[PDB]
């Protein structure tokens, strides 16, 4: 089956497919990056002069050999960074909405080739995503990412059409306890190739600035500290910053009216007279929706920003908690967007672990409403300070944002995971099923947990236990393989290394379980002398468990193995 992930809006595949020669010729006037593109994926064919083909083209082209061409399917694609993409049997069409279109068109088509002949199958794509911004931020607490991390995590928003990367790390001083003074000349070159980076890959590069610790809003004082903030944000606009963000998130201050008025001016007298400079974002001191009411009323520090702050200006909130454990459902960003009078943005802390660091969120986005779009236009993903082990729950991410609609959580996590862990794709999903939950995301295990709750009520009863038994004995015997077949195997290293204490203990608590079947086991043959030697056993498995830091299987597996002692 063709894969295109994220999972396009409409995507019908033809009966036929076709070759390609060793040489093209593009006709196409395009996206730089769109472009160059096309021609590393076909140099990794060769461009042709003459008369198979292929016409790259943005709409604000109006390309004639295109559009002419594109006569069989019929365009209602009218969202920005929307694209379609045809292949027929030879012509191959990538025309996108706009710049950004174009290169997530030639994404999609660098996923289409099949590589020996080099194939690419007969398909009509037509393409745009469900939210406008589709960010990840660093913002948990902890150890920020290096530079290697940044820009392998901006080449893989890109890769799969995540538009924005949220600069917010919280031990950086020039964000927060330095937020008014420039960049030093060391950090230049750091910032620059950040910046260029995400430029390469359409991606926004947002600089997040947290005044409030300090910020003055009345008399000369104000008049200062706001000029500080409009020549901060000029360096960061000579390094090349077109997306900026004010936070109040996690401050003292409680005057909506004052914040709300340092955004709107800030708006007003830098945003919207610089040239390419995006819409601004904010998040506010009640960043969680019952933190903004009390009873049915909304509170007054919400009641007095909401009303004060410009409707263009972004809000980002969190759900209904800081950490919502039920996910977001449509009518709890209904009664927020009627708040503020605006679309919100979701800042969405998962897979985040900063308030749980031993424990790894692997699992997918999951209990975000599939019709939030209605009344949030950003989806922004929070990971852990672990970049690798972040990426798989990230990627499922750029999925939901992109197509909310037809996401499915697990079908998602699917090829999350095969993305990451490729030829162990197997091996790893057995792994991360013991680690989904946090405060939030998929429960744990559910059907190895259906499994042990259903054998208690038997085993009460004394009716026979051998099916659930044989069902765990199985499960149990795959947590004791897959450590050792993974550190073996799995190509991502960083990965591999941040794990390896939790596939430590995974083997153990596959050790552990299969002693505890048999300890049941046991029981049932009233074989006194065999149960004291394995509950002997078991006592020590746990003590090893017990001596481990790292926390996964915590919620279905721990309880089972220490119900049985």
């Amino acid at each position: 089956d063709i894969s295109i992930y994220p999972t396009p809006k409409d995507m019908t595949v033809g009966n036929s497919e076709f070759t390609l020669e060793d040489s093209v010729n593009i006709v196409g006037l395009a996206d730089t990056y769109a472009f160059e593109l096309l021609k590393n994926m076909l140099t990794e064919i060769k461009i042709n002069e003459s008369e198979y083909i292929g016409e790259s083209d943005d709409n604000i082209e109006e390309m004639e050999n295109t559009l002419e061409e594109m006569n069989v399917d019929t365009s209602s694609i009218s969202k920005d960074e929307g694209y379609v993409l045809v292949t027929d049997e030879n012509k191959i069409v990538i025309r996108g909405n706009d710049e950004t279109g174009t290169f997530y068109g030639v994404k999609s088509l660098k996923q289409l080739i099949k590589k020996n002949k080099v194939i690419l199958d007969e398909v009509v794509i037509k393409d745009e995503p469900s939210f406008k911004m589709r960010a990840v931020v660093e913002g948990f607490y902890g150890t920020p990412w290096s530079q290697e991390e940044r820009l392998d995590q901006i080449k893989m928003y890109g890769e799969y059409k995540m538009n924005a990367y949220i600069y917010a790390p919280k031990s950086d001083p020039y964000h927060r306890e330095k937020w008014r003074e420039p960049y030093p000349a060391s950090e230049l070159d750091r910032m620059k190739e950040l910046i260029k980076t995400a430029n390469e890959n359409k991606v926004d590069f947002v600089f997040a600035i947290s005044p409030g610790l300090d910020i003055k809003f009345e008399g000369e004082e104000g008049e200062a500290d706001f000029k500080a903030l409009i020549n901060k944000a000029e360096t960061l606009y000579d390094m090349g910053v077109r997306s900026f963000a004010i936070l109040w998130d996690d401050i003292e201050n409680r005057s909506g009216v004052q914040q709300a008025e340092v955004l709107n001016r800030f708006n007003k007298e830098f945003i919207k007279n610089k040239e390419g400079v995006k819409p601004l974002i904010t998040v506010p001191v009640e960043y969680w929706g019952s933190s903004m009411f009390n009873g049915e009323e909304v509170k007054t520090y919400t009641k007095e920003f909401a009303e004060t702050l410009d409707k263009d200006i972004e809000v980002m909130w969190t759900g209904n908690d800081v950490i919502p454990p039920n996910g977001v459902s449509l009518e709890d960003a209904k009664k927020v967007s009627n708040v503020y009078n605006r679309k919100m943005m979701l800042w969405w802390n998962y897979p985040v672990n900063d308030y749980k660091e031993d424990k790894m969120a692997l699992g997918p986005i999951y209990d975000l409403d599939r019709n939030l779009d209605e009344e949030v236009s950003g989806f922004i993903v929070n990971p852990m300070r672990f970049s690798d082990a972040s990426k798989i729950s990230t990627l499922t991410g750029a999925d939901y944002g992109w197509n909310s609609v037809s996401y499915e959580a697990e079908k998602s996590w699917d090829k999350a995971i095969e993305i990451i862990a490729g030829e162990m794709k197997e091996e790893f999903k057995i792994f991360a099923n013991h680690s989904t939950r946090l405060d939030t995301g998929r429960p744990d295990s559910p059907e190895i947990k259906n499994t042990i709750d259903s054998l208690w009520e038997k085993w009460e009863a004394g009716s026979d236990i051998s099916l659930e038994l044989s069902n765990l004995q199985n499960e149990f015997s795959k947590m004791v393989q897959v450590p050792n077949k993974l550190r073996s195997n799995l190509e991502n290293k960083a990965l591999l290394n941040q794990l390896d204490s939790h596939l430590s203990k995974f083997e153990i608590y596959g050790n552990a379980g299969l002693k505890s079947i048999e300890i049941l086991q046991d029981i049932v043959n009233k074989d006194m002398s065999e149960f004291w030697s394995d509950n002997f056993e078991g006592i020590k498995l746990l003590r090893n468990l017990d001596g481990i830091k790292a926390t996964i299987a915590n919620n279905v597996v721990d309880p089972f193995i220490r119900k049985v002692h």
